[PDB]
């Protein structure tokens, strides 16, 4: 099986707007998770033909990785926050699904998704 087509990133027909907390997720939440020493499984869509996870998207119908996040954020594709939250929450849990618990792909998103909930914990109030 090939890859399907990553998700889309950018459409010029959306609306677009700056707001402090995607600002705040492009500027310390994205940054921040890129640079762990764990991020190097999800800094782009899961290559399930290099990676020989034949099943991978036949178990993953949502699939989502923070290259596809950062991209989406520097091309201003979201308009609310919490549709990159949402995209986050997205990624740690196809991880968990896709994987059991223990796994060693699964603790390095873990280690991942507590530096998120961190920083997403100190999200600045809308201003
Ligand atoms: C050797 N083994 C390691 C784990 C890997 C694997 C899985 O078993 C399950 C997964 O869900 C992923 C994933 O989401 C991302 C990456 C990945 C992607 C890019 C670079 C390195 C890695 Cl480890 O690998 C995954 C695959 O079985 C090959």
């Amino acid at each position: 099986s090939m890859n399907p087509p990553p998700p889309e990133t950018s459409n010029p027909n959306k609306p677009k707007r700056q707001t402090n907390q995607l600002q705040y997720l492009l500027r310390v939440v994205l940054k921040t998770l890129w640079k762990h020493q764990f991020a190097w499984p999800f800094q782009q869509p899961v290559d399930a033909v290099k990676l020989n996870l034949p099943d991978y998207y036949k178990i993953i119908k949502t699939p989502m990785d923070m290259g596809t996040i950062k991209k989406r954020l520097e091309n201003n594709y979201y308009w609310n926050a919490q549709e990159c939250i949402q995209d986050f929450n997205t990624m740690f849990t196809n991880c968990y699904i896709y994987n059991k618990p223990g796994d060693d792909i699964v603790l390095m998103a873990e280690a991942l998704e507590k530096l998120f909930l961190q920083k997403i914990n100190e999200l600045p109030t809308e201003e």
